[PDB]
Order: C-alpha cells, then structure tokens, then sequence
C-alpha cells in the first residue's frame, strides 16, 4: 500500500548495493588477512602478510596541522559588552582535551574503515546547570563496514533536508545500554534483518534481534504564505510559494487573514518501522534542531551507486608477487630436500646399524658390479639440479616495487611554498562548518544574564508616570560610577529566543579559511620565513605595541594598562572597552 | 578545450596518454599466469624406465 513508502527508498540501498556490500569488504581484505576467494586450489600457511599500513597512517601526519586556537571577533552588530563571558563561542570542549583527541582512528580513516563522525550535546543533560556554554564529547561511530551507508542524493552536506533518518550501530548483549533511562519499553523493538553470511552459517555467532531508531519522515515544513480562491470550493485548500510582486497586496479582491503557521494535524503516514505492522504513538524530542553532524567525502563520480574507494587501490599487484617467490620455492624445498648422488657407491641398502651418524669414511663395500655387452657410460654425470637463477622478476619486481611506493605521493617537492595539506585535510574545514544551523538561530542556554530585560525591569518604561522633572546626575557622592545601578535608563523591547531577522548579535564561531586574519599570529610563527619587517622610529615604537604581545601567565598581565595613559591619552589603546576609567576632581 | 574537424567535442585533456605504454606489460601475463599458476610438472625428472 502507500504505507511503504521510505522502505523502496532504503531497499534501492540493497539495489545500489550490488557487489559494494562484498567489495567494500576488500577495502581490508587487502590489509587484513588472507588472499580470499580467487586462488583456484589454494596452497598453505595462510594468513600473516602486512605491509600496507604506512601509507594510510603516516600521511596522517600531514593531517596535525589542526589546533588552529582562535577567539575575539570582529563585527558591527555584535556588541562585545559581554565578550568577557562570551568565550563559549569558540570552544564548546575548552574544559577537555579528550575532545580533540576523539578523531582517533574514525576520522582520519576513509578506506581501512569506516568514516569517523561528531556528536554535539543532547540538549539540557542536567550536569552543570550553571553558567553559559557546558559541552563534552562522545565516540565516533563503529565503522560496520559498508552495511551502514548514508544516501538519498548522496550529495548535500549536513542535511537542511530529512533523510539518512536511519540511525544505526551493533551493539552486545549489554550494548542496549542507556535508552532505559525512561520507559524501559520491552528493551526490545524487535525488528529483524537480513545480513550477507553467504546461506550456510558456516561460523560461530547467531545471535539475532538487530534494533534501530528513527525520527519522522520527510519531516518537511515551509512557512508558507497563504492566499487561496475563496469561493469556488477550493479543494486541496493552500499552495506554496515562490516569487511574492504579483501576489504582494489583494487588499481590495483579498480578505483579511492574520494566519501564522496553523496546521497542528497529520500529513506523511509512515508511522515508524516495518512492512508487516507497526506500533508506536506518542515520541516528539525535545525542541527540533539538528546540530548532529556526520561528516563526509568528497569526490565526483561516474554513475548510479555511491561508492569512493580510497586513495590507495595499487596494493595488489605488486605484492602477490614477492608471496609467489615465496610460494614457488616453499612447494618446492621438500621436493629438492639436500640429496643423494650414486652409482659407483655400492651402498644400496644395507645393514641398520650404520645410522648413529658415520664420522669415519669408509662406508659400506663399493663395488663396479653390473651387466651390460661393453664399457661405455651414458650420462651419469650432469644430471643433479640446476637453478635458474630467476631472471624475468628482475625489473617486473622492480617496476612492481617502485610502483607500489606511488601510493605515497603527496606533492613532492623540496621545502617552501605549494604547500603539501591533503585533499582530506581540505575538507576538514566544511567539517568546521558541518553546521549549518548553528548561526545565532537558537539561543536559549548561554545567551546573556537577563532574558527580555529579566521580564522585570522594563517596568522602569512604565516609570514615566512620574510627575515633576527628570534630571540628569547630580549629588555625585564617592560611590559614584561603580557597576549595577538603575535609575535614568532607556530600553525597549525585550530579548529572548533570539529575534525574528533581527542583527545585534552575530555568530562568533568560524572564519576558518586561508591564514590571513590576524589578532596576534604570525607573531607565534616567528622567523619560519625571514623575520620582523617593520624597523623602528623615535616615537615609532609606541606601535609595536600589537607585535608581541600575547596570552595568559597569571595577572602579571597588568602592563601599564591601570596607570599611565588615564589622565592624558598619549599613544592610545586597541579598541578601548572600558565601561568607566578615569575619575576627575 | 575547444576545437575540432567537425563539430563534435571530445575535451583534450593531459590524461589522453594510455596505449601501448602500459598495455605490453599487461600481456606479459601472458608469459607467467599458465606456466604458474598451473602445475605443468617440473622436476628432476629421471627413471621412469616404464610406468
């Protein structure tokens, strides 16, 4: 029926599949194990070889660079008032290093496994509910080898569309683990699957009941705005819209409306899971966001299926080889087992007594004895063995052997510029922006002291009741400018939930990009290319000021900050903050 | 790219070189894979005077 729905949009993975699900397998068959299904009457020893791994490790090196520590923004609208405690922007793991160490073995690993991913905090943990940004890190996913793929066009990153609902990875028989943390349920969901053991059950583990989770389906929402023909039964009732000019005002023709977002009832019916029934009610998470970020590959493809093997495929050739030198001779050592030469030796056979090991020559009774008409010998001479001493390996070895090392080619040069980063590492930065709805879009933790002026205090606008005459300051008094007073103030509105289109407030996050922005940079990079460019002057070195000047220590960081400049304002400061300074007589 | 006799386009790139570069090493597979592979009985061969 129409129930199905979805099931044919992941049943085209099994159809995209094809051999994948076999072949992706091979991406470690080849550094892992043994030579597999080919070989036709196979020979022994089996299964140690190796070799592989450098290429795929090392070059991880050239994937370090990362650390890139960066704060303190720029911009118009966003006011830095609160920049004191804003420093969650930046970094939502600053409390731990275990968060830049995760990448491990998921991210860097597009071939000998599976992807890495990421995982930001499911909202409102109740641990540290105190102060603005509190964030730490989990695993990324179990690579599960091709079996967990994620496609609908296999194109867009980070969604802004509902698909990959699927959600899933292997678990034991305690891996249930935290979803009792409500209901219970039954711990067990209860779906069952079909895996490629290839029909026989040859091995060890049968274990069964493969559980999974979801969210909703197609889960599409447009705000749509909203005119129809009011008198003519209009069925179907609202369309969509694209361009507004020939729409913008029927205020003469049109009625008035004032409608906002009303639907609050069913559209899609899949429910959740299967093809044979299904069960569930009542499951809505929290507010809907997704800041969940899986990362992926990139690279242009030719047809239908998704599928980007890695870098390295030349590992094959070469190396079955150096195992058939092995293998040619191996056969071979118990047929060539250090032999007997004869004929003028008697010895035949003979008495038992003779095999403690004959230190002493003369051996057993030789004797010319046999029959023939005349003397004449036919070859018994040459005949023992000869080596071939293998020739044709030679440069078929040597071309195998420096093609094999191909797999190591990054940008070879001598030192300098044309920088030698990875592709890999190039799309490490879109994973820097993985989010796109990060923005400011939500705000709700972290934002600011007060919410919509604490909800209280814009009852000061209502103040203006007051008779008489408002004034300006006087009876100065020695307190004077110290922080936390209200009486004069003017403000309206309120804040809360962000705003609808509304600036004032910018995302502090990312630039990341080419090395040009620079608070304090190049300064941390020191003379790695020449060295400081800008010579000195009488009152010239006043601006130096911003050079050298960095970070941190204790609060040694004093510097002539309190002092010197406040009564007269010689060389400056960079951007003045101060919220009140100096005090007169 | 762009040019051409006719008015069909096949792009020119700097990959166009494949041909008989590579293709003589792929049939010197034709020399080993039989007489490997296989077991053509390769011995000190002697003394089979009959059966």
């Amino acid at each position: 029926e129409s129930i199905l729905s979805r099931f044919d949009a992941d049943w085209t993975a099994s159809d995209e599949a094809r051999r994948e699900a076999k072949n992706d397998l091979f991406f470690s068959r080849v550094s892992q194990w043994d030579d597999w299904l080919s070989q036709y009457t196979t020979l022994q020893y089996r299964g140690q070889f190796d070799v592989v791994r450098p290429v795929v490790r090392k070059l991880v090196s050239e994937m370090r660079q990362n650390p890139i520590d960066v704060l303190y923004r720029p911009k118009d609208g966003a006011r830095p008032d609160a920049a004191d405690v804003l420093m969650g922007m930046y970094r939502t793991d600053m409390r731990h290093n275990t968060a830049k160490i995760a990448v491990n073995i998921a991210v860097r690993e597009q071939i000998e496994a599976g992807v890495g991913a990421w995982r930001l905090v499911t909202d409102y943990e109740d641990q540290s509910p105190t102060s603005n940004n509190q964030v730490i890190r989990r695993e990324p996913i179990h690579s599960a080898c091709s079996h967990v793929i994620w496609d609908s066009n296999s194109k867009l990153m980070d969604k802004s569309d509902a698909r990959h609902c699927t959600v899933i990875h292997s678990m034991s028989q305690n891996g249930w683990e935290d979803f009792a943390e409500k209901y219970d349920l039954d711990a067990d969901d209860i779906p069952s699957f079909q895996n490629p053991n290839d029909w026989v059950f040859p091995w060890l583990t049968q274990d069964t009941i493969q559980i999974a989770e979801f969210y909703e389906v197609v889960e599409k929402k447009e705000t749509a705005f909203i005119y129809q023909d009011p008198v003519t039964g209009e069925p179907v009732s609202y369309f969509k819209r694209d361009i507004k000019d020939v729409i913008d005002d029927l205020a003469d023709s049109g009625f008035i409306k004032i409608a906002e977002r009303q639907i609050k009832r069913r559209r899609v019916y899949k429910s959740i899971i299967t093809c044979t029934a299904v069960l569930k009610d009542k499951q809505l998470i929290a507010g809907e966001h997704i800041p969940i970020v899986p990362v992926f590959g990139e690279w242009g493809f030719v047809e239908d299926k998704e599928v980007y093997e890695g870098v390295v495929r030349l590992t094959k050739d070469g190396q079955r080889l150096r195992n058939m030198i092995m293998s040619f001779n191996a056969d071979i050592v118990a047929r060539t087992p250090k032999k007997k030469p004869f004929f003028w030796p008697e010895q035949i056979a003979g008495f038992e007594h003779m095999y403690d090991g004959n230190d002493d020559y003369p051996y057993y009774l030789l004797n010319r004895t046999d029959e023939n008409s005349g003397d004449l010998p036919t070859q018994p001479l040459a005949y023992y063995e000869n080596p071939e001493v293998p020739q044709a390996n030679a440069y078929m070895l040597e071309a195998a052997t420096s093609a094999v090392k191909e797999v190591a080619t990054l940008g070879v040069d001598t030192e300098a510029v044309n920088g030698g980063q990875v592709a890999f590492d190039t799309v490490n930065q879109l994973n820097m922006r993985a989010d796109l709805e990060t923005y400011v879009f939500q705000d709700n933790l972290a934002t600011a002291m007060r919410r919509d002026g604490e909800i209280y205090q814009s009852i000061v606008n209502d103040i203006y009741d007051v008779p008489r005459n408002v004034t300006i300051t006087l009876e100065d008094g020695s307190e004077k400018d110290v922080q936390l007073m209200a009486e004069v103030v003017d403000l309206a509105t309120g804040e809360k939930q962000v705003l609808n289109d509304i600036r004032g407030r910018y995302e502090c996050y990312t630039d990341v990009g080419p090395s040009f922005q620079s608070m304090k940079q190049q300064n941390r990079a020191e003379i790695l290319e020449l060295l400081g460019k800008t010579p000195q002057g009488t009152p010239e070195y006043q601006l130096l000021l911003l050079q050298y000047f960095t970070l941190l220590d204790g609060k040694g960081v004093e510097m002539m900050r309190d002092y010197a400049n406040k009564q007269l304002i010689q060389m400056g400061v960079k951007k003045p903050e101060t919220p009140e300074e100096q005090q007169w007589l």
